[PDB]
Protein backbone atom coordinates (compact mmCIF):
# COMPACT_ATOMS: atom_id res chain seq x y z
CA UNK A 1 0.00 0.00 0.00
CA UNK A 2 2.76 2.53 -1.41
CA UNK A 3 1.35 4.12 -4.11
CA UNK A 4 0.47 7.03 -1.93
CA UNK A 5 4.47 7.83 -1.70
CA UNK A 6 4.39 9.60 -4.93
CA UNK A 7 3.29 10.76 -7.90
CA UNK A 8 3.34 7.20 -9.95
CA UNK A 9 1.33 6.66 -13.29
CA UNK A 10 -0.12 3.33 -13.55
CA UNK A 11 -0.96 2.66 -17.46
CA UNK A 12 -2.94 -0.07 -18.46
CA UNK A 13 -4.07 -1.07 -21.77
CA UNK A 14 -5.22 -4.56 -21.75
CA UNK A 15 -8.71 -2.56 -23.44
CA UNK A 16 -6.93 -1.20 -25.94
CA UNK A 17 -8.59 -3.73 -27.95
CA UNK A 18 -12.35 -4.44 -27.68
CA UNK A 19 -14.07 -6.64 -30.49
CA UNK A 20 -15.95 -4.57 -32.38
CA UNK A 21 -15.94 -1.24 -29.74
CA UNK A 22 -13.72 1.03 -29.32
CA UNK A 23 -10.98 0.31 -26.49
CA UNK A 24 -9.26 2.48 -23.94
CA UNK A 25 -5.90 3.12 -22.07
CA UNK A 26 -6.19 4.27 -18.37
CA UNK A 27 -3.28 6.17 -17.00
CA UNK A 28 -4.28 6.36 -12.81
CA UNK A 29 -2.09 9.37 -10.99
CA UNK A 30 -1.65 7.43 -7.48
CA UNK A 31 -0.82 10.41 -5.53
CA UNK A 32 -3.86 12.87 -6.98
CA UNK A 33 -6.22 10.39 -8.16
CA UNK A 34 -6.17 11.70 -11.85
CA UNK A 35 -7.66 9.48 -13.78
CA UNK A 36 -6.43 9.74 -17.84
CA UNK A 37 -9.10 7.87 -19.86
CA UNK A 38 -8.00 7.21 -23.42
CA UNK A 39 -10.85 6.34 -25.62
CA UNK A 40 -8.74 4.05 -28.48
CA UNK A 41 -11.12 4.16 -31.97
CA UNK A 42 -12.36 1.29 -33.50
CA UNK A 43 -10.92 2.52 -36.81
CA UNK A 44 -6.98 2.09 -35.41
CA UNK A 45 -7.96 -1.67 -35.96
CA UNK A 46 -9.72 -1.64 -39.34
CA UNK A 47 -7.10 -3.37 -41.47
CA UNK A 48 -4.62 -4.38 -38.95
CA UNK A 49 -2.46 -7.20 -38.17
CA UNK A 50 -1.30 -7.95 -35.31
CA UNK A 51 -2.91 -6.36 -32.06
CA UNK A 52 0.02 -6.33 -30.07
CA UNK A 53 2.03 -4.59 -32.49
CA UNK A 54 0.07 -1.83 -32.92
CA UNK A 55 -1.16 -1.79 -29.10
CA UNK A 56 2.19 -1.63 -27.60
CA UNK A 57 3.05 1.43 -29.47
CA UNK A 58 0.57 3.12 -29.46
CA UNK A 59 0.30 2.94 -25.56
CA UNK A 60 4.02 4.23 -25.53
CA UNK A 61 3.49 7.21 -28.09
CA UNK A 62 0.23 8.25 -25.65
CA UNK A 63 2.27 7.80 -22.54
CA UNK A 64 4.92 10.20 -24.36
CA UNK A 65 1.96 12.83 -25.22
CA UNK A 66 0.64 12.87 -21.93
CA UNK A 67 4.27 12.94 -20.22
CA UNK A 68 4.82 16.44 -22.75
CA UNK A 69 1.70 17.72 -21.50
CA UNK A 70 2.57 18.38 -17.95
CA UNK A 71 4.51 20.58 -16.64
CA UNK A 72 7.86 19.58 -14.80
CA UNK A 73 6.72 19.84 -11.17
CA UNK A 74 3.19 17.55 -11.94
CA UNK A 75 5.65 14.85 -14.15
CA UNK A 76 5.19 11.36 -12.73
CA UNK A 77 8.57 10.16 -10.04
CA UNK A 78 7.50 6.43 -12.03
CA UNK A 79 5.40 4.76 -14.70
CA UNK A 80 4.03 1.27 -13.84
CA UNK A 81 2.73 -0.47 -16.97
CA UNK A 82 0.40 -3.41 -16.53
CA UNK A 83 1.97 -5.12 -19.74
CA UNK A 84 5.15 -5.96 -19.79
CA UNK A 85 5.51 -5.83 -23.60
CA UNK A 86 5.26 -2.06 -23.75
CA UNK A 87 7.90 -1.30 -21.88
CA UNK A 88 10.77 -1.70 -24.00
CA UNK A 89 8.99 0.43 -26.84
CA UNK A 90 8.00 2.96 -24.20
CA UNK A 91 11.92 3.02 -23.44
CA UNK A 92 12.29 3.65 -27.20
CA UNK A 93 10.18 6.63 -27.20
CA UNK A 94 11.79 8.25 -24.38
CA UNK A 95 15.11 7.86 -25.09
CA UNK A 96 16.63 11.28 -25.92
CA UNK A 97 14.36 12.91 -23.59
CA UNK A 98 13.87 14.84 -21.08
CA UNK A 99 11.47 12.56 -19.69
CA UNK A 100 14.50 9.80 -19.75
CA UNK A 101 15.58 8.63 -16.76
CA UNK A 102 12.03 8.53 -15.45
CA UNK A 103 12.07 5.13 -13.71
CA UNK A 104 9.33 2.74 -15.68
CA UNK A 105 8.53 -0.75 -14.06
CA UNK A 106 6.15 -3.58 -14.99
CA UNK A 107 4.32 -5.40 -12.53
CA UNK A 108 0.87 -3.45 -12.47
CA UNK A 109 -1.14 -6.05 -13.69
CA UNK A 110 -1.71 -7.44 -10.01
CA UNK A 111 -4.29 -4.05 -10.09
CA UNK A 112 -6.96 -4.86 -12.35
CA UNK A 113 -7.49 -0.67 -13.54
CA UNK A 114 -9.13 -1.74 -16.48
CA UNK A 115 -12.02 -3.05 -15.00
CA UNK A 116 -12.86 0.88 -14.63
CA UNK A 117 -14.75 -0.37 -18.25
CA UNK A 118 -17.87 -1.34 -15.87
CA UNK A 119 -18.80 2.36 -14.45
CA UNK A 120 -21.62 3.60 -16.52
CA UNK A 121 -20.72 6.78 -16.90
CA UNK A 122 -17.08 6.08 -18.70
CA UNK A 123 -18.35 2.74 -21.28
CA UNK A 124 -21.44 5.56 -22.49
CA UNK A 125 -18.90 8.09 -22.59
CA UNK A 126 -16.29 5.71 -24.52
CA UNK A 127 -18.81 3.79 -27.00
CA UNK A 128 -20.44 6.94 -28.69
CA UNK A 129 -16.93 8.37 -29.24
CA UNK A 130 -16.49 9.53 -33.02
CA UNK A 131 -12.20 10.54 -32.48
CA UNK A 132 -10.08 9.05 -29.87
CA UNK A 133 -10.78 10.92 -27.43
CA UNK A 134 -8.93 11.95 -24.11
CA UNK A 135 -11.09 12.66 -21.24
CA UNK A 136 -9.36 13.61 -17.05
CA UNK A 137 -12.10 12.05 -14.49
CA UNK A 138 -10.84 12.57 -10.65
CA UNK A 139 -10.44 9.21 -8.89
CA UNK A 140 -10.63 10.31 -5.54
CA UNK A 141 -13.35 12.28 -5.86
CA UNK A 142 -13.12 14.24 -2.78
CA UNK A 143 -11.44 11.78 -0.38
CA UNK A 144 -8.90 13.86 0.19
CA UNK A 145 -11.21 16.20 2.12
CA UNK A 146 -11.83 13.87 4.81
CA UNK A 147 -9.11 10.80 4.71
CA UNK A 148 -5.37 10.86 4.26
CA UNK A 149 -4.07 10.33 0.46
CA UNK A 150 -3.12 6.44 1.93
CA UNK A 151 -6.81 5.36 2.73
CA UNK A 152 -7.78 7.28 -0.92
CA UNK A 153 -5.68 5.24 -2.95
CA UNK A 154 -6.35 1.77 -1.18
CA UNK A 155 -9.96 2.29 -0.91
CA UNK A 156 -9.68 2.89 -4.58
CA UNK A 157 -7.77 0.15 -4.82
CA UNK A 158 -10.51 -1.99 -3.46
CA UNK A 159 -12.91 -0.40 -5.46
CA UNK A 160 -10.67 -2.26 -8.88
CA UNK A 161 -10.67 -5.27 -7.65
CA UNK A 162 -14.89 -5.08 -6.68
CA UNK A 163 -15.21 -4.31 -10.10
CA UNK A 164 -13.41 -6.86 -11.45
CA UNK A 165 -14.85 -9.80 -9.60
CA UNK A 166 -18.13 -8.49 -8.98
CA UNK A 167 -19.10 -5.57 -11.42
CA UNK A 168 -22.97 -5.46 -11.38
CA UNK A 169 -22.73 -5.57 -7.04
CA UNK A 170 -20.60 -2.83 -7.31
CA UNK A 171 -22.49 -0.78 -9.23
CA UNK A 172 -25.46 -1.55 -6.82
CA UNK A 173 -23.65 -0.47 -3.99
CA UNK A 174 -22.49 2.83 -5.27
CA UNK A 175 -25.04 5.67 -6.71
CA UNK A 176 -13.02 18.05 -13.49
CA UNK A 177 -15.52 15.26 -13.36
CA UNK A 178 -15.74 12.88 -10.72
CA UNK A 179 -15.54 9.01 -11.04
CA UNK A 180 -17.85 8.08 -7.88
CA UNK A 181 -20.78 10.10 -6.25
CA UNK A 182 -20.95 12.72 -3.68
CA UNK A 183 -21.46 10.45 -0.57
CA UNK A 184 -20.41 11.06 2.99
CA UNK A 185 -17.32 9.46 4.86
CA UNK A 186 -20.07 7.43 6.71
CA UNK A 187 -21.69 5.52 3.94
CA UNK A 188 -17.78 5.86 2.42
CA UNK A 189 -16.80 3.32 5.44
CA UNK A 190 -19.91 1.05 5.32
CA UNK A 191 -19.21 0.42 1.38
CA UNK A 192 -15.66 -0.47 2.21
CA UNK A 193 -16.97 -3.30 5.00
CA UNK A 194 -19.18 -4.42 2.63
CA UNK A 195 -17.07 -5.13 -0.66
CA UNK A 196 -15.16 -7.79 0.72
Amino acid sequence: GDLWRQRLWIVDDRTAYRPHANGVIWIWETSTGRLFVKIVHRTTWAGQTRRAQLAKWKCAEHVLTMLRSQPTEELPRGIVLAQTASMDPLKTLLAGTEYAKIPVRAGAAAMPLQALMALPEIRDRTQTARSSELSIWSGYADWLEHVPVWIASARFLLLLHALDRAPERVLQLVWTPWLWPALPETDWRRLELELQ
